[PDB]
């Protein structure tokens, strides 16, 4: 748990589900979406 300064981050396991992640991110944190854009890279050193 915790915030970041130099920003809410979280260390999370791969075995967790998806629904209570959505409940955490919508109820505690900000609201929903009409759209959701995904860009995949990551090997771009």
């Amino acid at each position: 748990f915790g915030d970041i300064q130099f920003g809410k981050y979280l260390r999370l396991s791969c075995d967790t589900d998806s629904e209570t992640l959505y409940e955490l991110l919508t109820q505690h944190w900000h609201l929903k979406t009409p759209n959701l854009v995904i860009s995949v890279t990551g090997g771009a050193k």
